[PDB]
């Protein structure tokens, strides 16, 4: 057992709160929030040595990523922005940054009870999505 065992799972999309101000913060369109907003996302999270996974399934787009931590990686996101990516791991806490254009978001996954919470900070903006196992 190890680093991220209690994330592992298929987690579905149950609640989400301020959404649409943290996308429009982010610069996403019209159209993209009113359809990704929409969605019920599937977050699939797994782990091979190393190597961690997280696909997001949806109605909207499907998307992948896989990762060790620490180390940056290329990101293309549901929205079509290309970014440069770092996960660590800090006090048990998932931290997720993305950077391109000279902006910065931060996502953070968290268990919490049954729950996998997900926070998502674009400058002054907060979003709370919250996933149940599937
Ligand atoms: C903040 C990180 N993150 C939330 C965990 C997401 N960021 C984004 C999107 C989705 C998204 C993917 C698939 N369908 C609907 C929405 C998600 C997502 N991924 N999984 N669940 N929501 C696209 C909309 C524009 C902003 C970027």
């Amino acid at each position: 057992s190890h680093m991220c065992d209690a994330f592992v799972g298929t987690w579905k999309l149950v609640s989400s709160e301020n959404f649409d101000d943290y996308m429009k913060e982010v610069g996403v369109g019209f159209a993209t929030r009113k359809v990704a907003g929409m969605a019920k996302p599937n977050m699939i999270i797994s782990v091979n040595g190393d190597v961690i996974t997280i696909k997001s399934e949806s109605t909207f787009k499907n998307t992948e990523i896989s990762f060790i931590l620490g180390q940056e990686f290329d990101e293309v996101t549901a929205d079509d922005r290309k970014v440069k990516s770092t996960i660590t791991l800090d006090g048990g806490v998932l931290v997720h940054v993305q950077k391109w254009d000279g902006k910065s978001t931060t996502i953070k996954r968290k268990r919490e009870d049954d729950k996998l919470v997900v926070e998502c900070v674009m400058k002054g903006v907060t979003s709370t999505r919250v996933y149940e196992r599937a």
